[PDB]
């Protein structure tokens, strides 16, 4: 080994972590196109 | 001969130089096409 | 070959022309020694 190895340099290094990702997310088209009333009293 | 010919008259002319051409620059739509995240020490 | 070459380098490279070189000027000292006068009419 001529210099110190990647391995061993990571265990001062910082990685970036994501949020996690979720695969059942879909773009819900019907609820953007919809046109959404309120309701006073739960009543219509 | 009746005047001075072009081969002569070249010798005392600046030619225009182009910067070499490569022939296997290609447009690398891919790259552009990508969005780019920076990482902060190296590790995702 | 390690690197570039001076044949193939100087393809990009401007060269310093001269003017063309005259061997039979001389330095004419008698025309620098007399006196010239000028004539009217071509007549003196």
């Amino acid at each position: 080994q001529l210099a110190l190895g990647d391995h061993a340099a990571r265990q001062l290094a910082n990685a970036t972590k994501t949020a996690p990702q979720l695969s059942t997310i879909t773009p819900r088209w019907l609820t953007h196109l919809l046109q959404w009333i309120p309701v006073e009293a739960g009543i219509y």
